[PDB]
């Protein structure tokens, strides 16, 4: 048991330490696809606002 | 002179007559624009938001 307490709170870090992870990319990812899909196209709509 | 005062008259009334249809074609003509693009294009930036 003392064993396996140690081994699960590794599994617990590591875990969170992945979906940090995950997010983070998600996150540039998302932003760079907005950036980009705002600067190049939709253009026609600012000359008819 | 006196038949000059009535001509300007109706001169200042056709004028904004044309004045207003004018405008009213031009303001027509841009919600219709405005309507139809933002109906159909611009979808990508929907999915980025």
């Amino acid at each position: 048991n003392f064993e396996r307490e140690r081994l699960k709170g590794a599994c617990d870090s590591t875990a969170t330490a992945y979906r940090k992870a995950h997010h983070h990319l998600l996150s540039l990812y998302a932003e760079h696809e907005l950036e980009h899909a705002l600067n190049e196209t939709c253009e026609a709509l600012v000359r008819a606002m």
